């Protein structure tokens, strides 16, 4: 007979919803002085949320707090900060910043950011290392680490001059590097006077402002930065001419703070050879929708690949991408199951493909205006 | 089956029915070939 | 020229959505029309 | 089984964009008098 | 015995390490074998503390849950198991990479309990040489019809 | 599998860990590492690296990699021996071993100069050898300063990045390598001219890291005389589909060779190769009896 | 010339699939067309 009663099986099918995780969590790693007021341990990752949670953690005056304060002053954001004890020589200090792994097995230094995901559920999708980035060594660690986190490591090249900034950017070429050359100077509270900063954390907090406001898909450039009071090496910028020096650095894929004091930062060009990923925007949107689809369809995995299931996942992308379109994240999209890929043998191994394709919105970094007079509408002056 | 069900096979009681189908395999690895482009850019115009 | 140059300094790198194009297009529509009725120009035409 | 999870490979294909570099950068080489006010060295290239 | 009953014998290889689990699966190759390596640990009531289990019965009851719910044709993998509190030898599993160790055991046709505590079990590959009967599902539907 | 599993295994500061870390920093991958104790003299140390067989019977040294298949189900299809490859001795062992594993042994010739690199490559000529001459320098954590590396493991991890990303069929060259900070003997490279020195080494079948710091590696030419197997790509795809068909049709073997069976195997290749075609592994194929 | 040279530095050694050829072909199509409407060239033609 089998059962013989009255069943009520819940058919668990339908297009699941998908979200945009992480969005813009900052992954900082400067230095401080562990002791009394410093609640945070000399190396482990610590989650932040506001200046209060950061102050009692690392302490006031700590070089790391001047970086966190620079971010929170700009725009509030999650900062899975690490922080490492200051070393003797400046060179060997970069070792603790990069961090090998230690005998304890726990990832030390900058590499500790990989733990931020499996501890705080906040994958730092925006690396930054104020002060420690002009060095060729630590800069590559930021590059390699960014690909693990699908983040955008914001470097900060040495001031000195422009020649030294271009020669520095010529080294890298990865999608996930957004360097800023001119070191903005902030008014330090402890020194009670001018004080040059790496301009790394300021550019990082600046992103968090646009990401929380407009969106991650919005370009950060041409947005004013707060907590400033001048800029080391005044990068010139005319009203509208390619002759200005602010432009020449952008050709070498470099961000710069223009005008007096610190009016605004721009230079969307990420240190990338491939012109496809020229904008930092594209890298930021693509790394997001990828991590979303990855972490989103974790419910599916091994499950009955019936015609319903394919449509449930297909409609899952239809609705998802359409929530990005009307939101303005993308201009237009198209998702479907490829006939050629989805072969009878591929499905028999569990493989099932969905060709997603779209156009992330590029920032109009140079809108032209071909204005030109004529003598056309002159006969109109008659009748 | 025409070939199996021979005049001699049925005369021994043997009678065959060729059943065939495809049991549902679990999608143990669904891929997502996502890729941006510059196709739908001219759409931003009219 | 100097007006359009110094005028659209707010735009620059920004999401080039269909709205943005129209926002700038309508920015010139209204602008030039303020020159037309004012008598600065006889007639104009702006578009992408 | 191979992997057994949920991949999301980024297919890096499509027509890349191309620009017009350099355009018209001048390469001058006259003479001068190096000393005090002359910041530029007596021979090395200096950008202007 | 499984071939006499057309069943699916769920084994449970030794913990110790992964090397010992792969070398153990290399022995068998029958359609009707679905081994699970990492021995999940349950909270025994009598001992009033942690206690390692063979993870065999847990994987068995797990099938009965999916079979009664979705159906025998439904795959058991990627379904959360209850009555757990940790897993002997924490088998690592990244968000999405073949480099993770949870995947390597599945290549050797082995089921594993991933994530902390005992989030879920997976590894549809039955200890079978013939790739036609690679999934435990096919063996379960065919033996039924 | 990761730095954690490698750190507790060999230890920090170990010359082997600097090689594994160089790979995992680039792109995560499975490494059936061996590792051998350091010897007295550098010459006799290569013996332990090559490894005879020992009285125990168990394959020692570099030859121990043959056991990686029948223990971890992970046949090392990508050999590498950082530091120990400039020596003519150990280099041949990498050549002979690669054919047993159908792998691609990545050598690393001596720096010094370019003349010494060309004269070194002139010795080998096997399909399964992909040498890189200029020794990239990494910033060692222990030394807290510059430190020259063999650039062998970096080029190895670089493959694993492309193989996991694009595919094994994708060429590794022209892909940027991380965990660098300069390159011993700056190999020059112009914008576009055969006069550049980076090109001349590629003519001698040599990989090189171009531009400042360590922008990228290229030189697809494997140290092979036969122009048919000139690219490292072809050797990498062919050694794969072969091992796939070999290990794939293990179910067949002695079985009734009826017309159905032939078609079952024929259609097995039809569907299989077509999964490589649409995937982009191959342009087109053709299989039949 | 210097644009095409420095422009297609992203390509180089890469899978020469039918897609790749079209990706580069369409790269020149769009590129030259940006020169045509701009007035840099009267007309063009690019192909394999």
């Amino acid at each position: 007979s089998f059962f013989h009663g009255v069943t009520v099986t819940n058919v668990d099918i339908g297009a699941r919803t998908i979200a945009l995780p992480a969005s813009s969590v900052i992954g900082l790693c400067d230095v401080f002085t562990p002791g009394a007021q410093a609640s945070a341990k000399p190396n482990v990752p610590v989650l932040l949320t506001s200046k209060k949670d950061a102050a009692a953690a690392f302490g006031i005056g700590s070089s790391i707090y001047l970086a966190c304060e620079a971010i929170y002053n700009r725009a509030q954001a999650v900062i899975v900060a690490v922080g490492v004890e200051t070393a003797e020589t400046p060179e060997a200090q970069a070792s603790a910043v990069i961090g090998g792994i230690s005998a304890a097995g726990e990832r030390t230094g900058l590499q500790a950011l990989l733990d931020g995901k499996s501890r705080f559920n906040a994958q730092p999708r925006l690396l930054v290392a104020p002060g420690h980035s002009a060095q060729q060594a630590v800069a590559t660690a930021m590059d390699g680490l960014a690909e693990k986190l699908r983040a955008i490591a914001i470097l900060d090249g040495p001031n000195s001059t422009d020649e030294a900034a271009v020669a520095y950017a010529k080294n890298f070429g990865s999608k996930r590097l957004f360097m800023v050359d001119p070191g903005v100077q902030v008014w330090d509270s402890a020194t009670n006077a001018a004080r040059n900063a790496p301009a790394s954390a300021y550019a990082a907090g600046l992103f968090a402002w646009t990401d929380a406001e407009y969106g991650f898909w919005s370009s950060p450039s041409n947005k004013e930065i707060k907590g400033v009071t001048g800029t080391s090496r005044p990068v010139e910028f005319l009203d509208g001419d390619e002759t200005c020096r602010a432009n020449l650095l952008n050709n070498a894929n470099i961000a710069t703070i223009i005008r007096d004091d610190g009016y605004r930062l721009w230079g969307n060009r990420t240190l990338s050879s491939d012109s496809k990923w020229a904008f930092v925007t594209r890298v930021r949107t693509m790394d997001l929708v990828m991590d979303a689809i990855l972490a989103g369809h974790k419910w599916a995995v091994d499950r009955g690949i019936t015609k319903t299931y394919v449509k449930d996942v297909t409609e899952g992308l239809r609705a998802f991408m359409r929530d990005l379109k009307n939101q303005g994240a993308v201009i237009n999209f198209e998702v479907y199951a490829d006939p050629d890929l989805n072969s009878a043998s591929q499905l028999a191994q569990g493989k099932v493909y969905w060709n997603i394709r779209f156009t992330d919105v590029p920032p109009a970094e140079n809108p032209n205006f071909r204005v030109e007079v004529t003598d056309q509408w002159l006969t109109e002056v008659l009748d």
